[PDB]
C-alpha cells in the first residue's frame, strides 16, 4: 500500500499498529508509527493507505482525530472500555501530496446521501453533544453532527442530520425544542415527577414537530432551538403595559379565561421610564376574543373560607 | 536503544516491560525493570529510551510518573479497568546525564503551541481535578491543567488551558465561574431540580463568558473563580449601613424595584463597634436611579389576607 506523513498536535489515543483510518465506516489506511519531529515540536504519523485509494490523498484531503464521544463512559473513568480513535479522512481534489496537517475537527458535511443538514441556533450548547438523537413523535429520526460556535460569540449552531428516509418531516414551519436531563417537579398534592426517555437523560437530545400546511424545508436551512416544549408552543405574542410586576413571573403565570388557562407570561422587563412592560403567549383558539374593548385584569387569590381554593 | 536509571521514591504502578515513557503522547522508552538501591532506601528503575532521542536526555530532562486521573472509576474500585501509569518526560538543556531524579509532580507548562494557559485564583480546590473541562456556551474549550497551593497558604491556584482555536474567547475582561455537582433546589410550588451537565456532576467544570468591548488576554494572566454563576454577575456594589441584619442573608435577599428584583445583599458583615453594615451587588440597568435623594427601604411582608402573597 501507500505511505504518507500526517503531523499532528498531541498523539494522544494513536497507537501504531492499532489505530485505523476510515474513510465513512470503511477502514482504508492503518496508523504505521508515531515520531516526533526533528525540533520535537510537532508530531508525525506515519499511515499505509490501501493501494487501491490512491487517488484519495491528492491535494484538499482532510485528516482528523476522532474521539468515542465520552458518553457516560469517558467521564467516569473507563477508559480502556470505549472506542478506538480512528482517523477520519475526507478525499480532495488534486495533487500528489503525500504530507498532511491534521484538523483539529471534522470538516463540514459534504456528503450528499439526499439526507437532510439544517443547523439550529441557540443560547447555548445545552446538554447536547454529538450523537445526541432527534426525535419526531419520540421516534429517532436524526442526530446532532456537530457544533460550533456562532462567529459573533453571542450563541452556537447545531447541526442536525435527519436521515434520508424522514427528510419529510422538517417543514419549513417545524419547530425544534431541547428534551434534555431530568424536570422533576414538586408541588403540594401534584408533586409528580414522570422519566421516560433514557438516553435524553444522558446525553440529551432534540425534537421536533411537522405542521401540515408549510413547505419541506431544503438543505442547509436555519431554525431556532427553543428552550423546552412550553417555550416552543405556537400563539400570537401581545404586548401588556402591567402595573407593576409584583407576584408576576416571567413563566408560570397563565392567562385564565372561565378557568381554564388560555395563555402564559413570556416577558417581563423593566422599561428605562420605570414602566414595567411585558410579552404575553396566548392560545390561537382565543385570538378572536382579543378586541378593542377586552380588559386584561390581574386578580389575587383570595381566602374565600368557603372554598379556600388551596 | 539507550537506558537510564530514574530514582523514584515509590515504585507503586510501575510494572517493567509494560509501564511505557511517552513525551507528549508518543511512546518513546519502556520500564526494563525496577530495583531498589544498595541501601534498599531508593527506587531506581531502568529505562530504555530509543537510540534517535538520544539529545532528549541531556540534563534538565525531568521524569514523573502519572495517574489515570481517578474519575469515579478509581475511586469505586476497578482497579485493573483503567489507565497505566506511564512516565511523563520532559526534554532538558545540555549534558551526558544518564541518572535521573523522578520529580514528584509534573512540571510547569513550557510548550507553545499557540494556546492560551491563564491562571485561576480561588479559596480552595472545589470539586475540580485535572481533566475538569472548562466551558464557553457548554462547548468544552479548554482543561484544567494542574493545580497548586498558592504560596501563602491562603488560596489555590488552577492552571487552566484553552485550546488554539478558542484564544479569542478569553478576554481580559472574562469571568470563570464554578460549575460542579448538583444544585438540587427545593421549595413549596417551585421545588424544581434540573441536571444537564454530568461530566460537571462526576469531576466538576469551570465555566466562563466573553465581553464584546475588552482585548483578548495575554499567556499567564491571572482570573479570579466565583463560587458559581450567581456570584459571577456584573453590577456594581453598593455599601448600606443597615440597622441590624435580622431576616437579611448573605445572599438571596433581593433589592426589589416595582416588584422585580434588580439586586442583592452580597456581603453581611458585623463591625467593631456593634454597627452591621453590608454590601450589595445592583443591576447596571438601574445604577442611574442611585441618586442623593434615593433611599433604600427594609419591607417586611404582611398578611395582606386578600391577596396572601404565599
Amino acid at each position: 500500500g501507500n505511505t504518507v506523513t500526517i503531523d499532528f498536535m498531541s498523539a494522544d489515543g494513536i497507537v501504531p499498529g492499532r489505530t485505523p483510518v476510515r474513510y465513512q465506516g470503511v477502514e482504508v489506511g492503518t496508523v504505521q508509527d508515531i515520531s516526533l519531529s526533528d525540533d520535537l515540536r510537532k508530531i508525525e504519523v506515519k499511515v499505509s493507505i490501501k493501494s487501491d485509494m490512491k487517488d484519495a490523498l491528492r491535494e484538499e484531503t482532510q485528516f482528523w482525530l476522532v474521539t468515542p464521544k465520552a458518553s457516560l463512559a469517558g467521564v467516569s473513568g473507563l477508559d480502556a472500555l470505549v472506542g478506538g480513535n480512528y482517523i477520519g479522512m475526507m478525499p480532495g481534489k488534486g495533487k500528489e501530496q503525500d504530507h498532511f496537517v491534521a484538523l483539529d475537527t471534522q470538516p463540514k458535511y459534504r456528503l450528499d446521501n439526499g439526507d437532510l443538514m439544517i443547523h439550529l441556533q441557540a443560547p447555548d450548547l445545552g446538554s447536547l453533544n454529538s450523537g445526541s438523537l432527534v426525535y419526531f413523535r419520540k421516534i429517532p429520526v436524526g442526530k446532532v453532527y456537530d457544533y460550533a460556535i456562532n462567529p459573533n460569540k453571542q450563541g452556537v449552531v447545531i447541526d442536525v442530520l435527519i436521515e434520508r428516509r424522514f427528510t419529510d418531516l422538517v417543514k419549513k414551519g417545524s419547530r425544534f425544542w431541547n428534551v434534555s436531563g431530568v424536570d422533576a417537579n414538586v408541588s403540594i398534592s401534584g408533586a409528580k415527577v414522570k422519566l421516560e426517555s433514557l438516553a435524553a437523560l444522558v446525553n440529551g437530545a432534540i425534537a421536533f414537530d411537522s405542521p401540515e400546511e408549510s413547505k419541506p424545508a431544503e438543505a442547509e436551512d436555519t431554525f431556532g432551538l427553543y428552550e423546552d416544549l412550553a417555550h416552543s408552543q405556537r400563539g400570537v405574542i401581545i404586548k401588556l403595559e402591567l402595573p407593576s410586576g409584583a407576584g408576576l413571573t416571567a413563566d408560570s403565570t397563565p392567562l385564565m379565561y372561565q378557568g381554564l388557562e388560555v395563555g402564559q407570561l413570556t416577558k417581563l422587563d423593566l422599561n428605562p421610564g420605570g414602566k414595567v412592560t411585558g410579552e404575553m403567549t396566548v392560545d390561537p383558539s382565543v385570538v378572536t376574543l382579543l378586541r378593542e374593548n377586552t380588559r386584561i385584569e390581574l386578580r389575587n387569590p383570595k381566602l374565600s373560607l368557603s372554598d379556600a381554593n388551596l
